[PDB]
């Protein structure tokens, strides 16, 4: 089914419905109007950041370049490779772009320091697959640039997703979301999910340890706050 979409739930609202539950919600009107929203062009983003080093995962490998390499390279110049600046903590690295965000008043109901939460940024072209996991924290996923088909299901489905053995990875799963084997993994074709098509100026709450795929449709811009 969709996940829903609520213009500024209270903060009442929001914890009573949502974040003890367990339930996914697409939040609207909460940081729609964050300088990130107008001001994150490939442009502004080279010349605040063009010189910094970044990780950047292509294919699979990780590697190390300037902003401006990634944007040349994967952006723009018909790229050869798929490669995406995945789960950094530019904001920390450039003290300067935090100031275009803003850490969403809802995390204040959690029972962490606001100090620890950790704020990622996800950068890359279209076509950028992040495979079905889950992670052990609240998020907020707040869209700034492009669209991301993003599947979620419940942690109570995880007997059907069938997680990778190792501790390493066994919290994500071995099925390839949108192409399945069902030969392998029969018991994935049942499992009931949500999805949602996530756009700019939109924050999708991901419920801690609930499961989820994205995928960028256009090239994309995301932050993610993983809170507690
Ligand atoms: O936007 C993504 O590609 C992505 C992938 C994995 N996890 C997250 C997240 O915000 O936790 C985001
Ligand atoms: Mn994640």
């Amino acid at each position: 089914s969709t996940v829903p979409r609520l213009h500024r739930p209270s903060l009442q609202h929001f914890r009573e419905q949502f974040l003890v539950p367990g339930r996914p919600v697409i939040l609207k009107g909460v940081a729609d109007h964050w300088p990130c929203m107008q001001k994150w062009s490939l442009e502004y983003i080279q010349e605040i950041a063009g010189c910094r080093t970044v990780p950047v995962e292509v294919g699979w490998s990780q590697t190390l370049m300037t902003v401006n390499e990634f944007i040349s390279k994967y952006i723009v110049n018909e790229p050869r490779d798929v490669g995406y600046l995945a789960q950094h903590q530019l904001f920390d690295q450039i003290p300067e772009l935090k100031q275009d965000i803003s850490i969403p008043d809802y995390c204040s109901l959690g029972d962490g320091e606001e100090e620890e939460i950790t704020i990622n940024a996800w950068f890359g072209p279209q076509g950028t697959i992040s495979p079905l996991h889950q992670d052990p924290q609240q998020n907020f996923l707040v869209q700034v640039m492009g669209r991301k088909y993003i599947r979620l299901y419940s942690p109570q489905e995880s007997g059907a997703l069938y997680p990778h053995d190792t501790h390493l990875l066994h919290n994500t799963s071995q099925v390839d979301v949108e192409n399945p084997d069902l030969e392998k993994f029969p018991k994935f074709a049942k499992a009931p999910f949500l999805s949602c098509i996530l756009s700019p100026g939109e924050i999708l709450f991901i419920p801690v340890k609930y499961w989820h795929y994205v995928r960028a449709l256009d090239l994309s811009f995301s932050v993610s706050f993983w809170w507690s």
